[PDB]
């Protein structure tokens, strides 16, 4: 069923809470035993948000390989994403170790460091060119190269150096700075413009490791970003774009990380973004 008609029928019937609970009931339940080990308590922001064992990213070290991060591998769309929590004071070195080891070209940040008067993630990148950051626990150096501040987002060029080998790489930081503290954006226009800037950069392409995507827990806004991107790519690839079923794509992605899309308002927003983004790409 054309999702735009499904959309108007859910709106007219006011049945967004019922549709969202049906997704919650059908979602996969896989073990997360490594996340719950006592040694990993200060590596988790939220007790109820953990990576599954089967899809978790492993750090390349014998001491403790754990990070709160999941590989979302979308087979038909030929896209992969790493979804992760906002870094904690004791996991900023792990975060950049993961970017290095997975060969990522982009980091997508969908939160502010402070929201609702509380810290939602560590200040994990440098704010001034002449004040670089050294992560002694993972042997990395990170330097701010340039910053472009726009009304709805900021793009940063960063240099990450592996101090062990003196190899360097350019990382692109895409920071969506205007998601409201409560609810979802009224229009998906700035969020779609942002998604198109990340695509334009090469950060989502198969010549690179997977993009790293985060918010505070790495499931709500982060889930909206990957769900919208995958649904639009399938609408381009298939003979019948009207066959793309957003609820079935979301349940496929929930095989790889729990809790993607946190509210009925985030579900409605993801439908709006896909419907509006389909028109704009259609030369329309
Ligand atoms: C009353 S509702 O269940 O249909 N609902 C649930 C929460 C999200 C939403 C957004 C716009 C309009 C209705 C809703």
């Amino acid at each position: 069923m054309e999702m735009e008609k499904e959309f108007e029928q859910i709106d007219k019937s006011g049945s967004w809470a019922a549709i969202y609970q049906d997704i919650r009931h059908e979602a996969s339940d896989f073990p997360s035993r490594v996340a719950k080990l006592p040694k990993n308590k200060n590596r988790n922001r939220y007790r109820d948000v953990s990576p599954f064992d089967h899809s978790r990213i492993k750090l390349h070290q014998e001491d403790n390989d754990y990070i709160n991060a999941s590989l979302i591998k979308m087979e038909e769309a030929q896209r992969s994403y790493i979804l992760t929590q906002g870094p904690l004071p004791n996991t900023v070195g792990h975060f950049w170790e993961m970017v290095w080891e997975q060969k990522s070209r982009g980091v997508v940040m969908l939160n502010r460091v402070m929201e609702k008067g509380s810290l939602k993630c560590a200040q994990y990148w440098p704010q001034k060119e002449e004040k670089e950051m050294i992560f002694e626990d993972t042997n990395l150096k990170l330097t701010l190269i340039s910053e472009d501040i726009k009304s709805y987002y900021t793009v940063r060029q960063l240099e990450l150096e592996n101090l062990t080998t003196q190899e360097t790489r350019e990382i692109l930081h895409f920071h969506y700075t205007t998601w409201p503290d409560f609810g979802v954006p009224e229009s998906p226009a700035s969020f779609l413009n942002f998604l198109f800037k990340v695509r334009e950069s090469g950060s989502l392409s198969p010549e690179h490791g997977p993009v790293v995507v985060h918010c505070s827990a790495g499931i709500g806004r982060s889930g909206t970003f990957c769900l919208a991107d995958t649904c639009l790519l399938l609408m381009d690839k298939r003979k019948d774009p009207s066959s793309v079923d957003i609820k079935k794509v979301l349940l496929e992605m929930r095989k790889f990380r729990m809790g993607l899309i946190q509210t009925a308002d985030q579900l409605r927003f993801s439908y709006l973004a896909v419907i509006e983004g389909a028109k704009f790409i259609m030369g329309d």
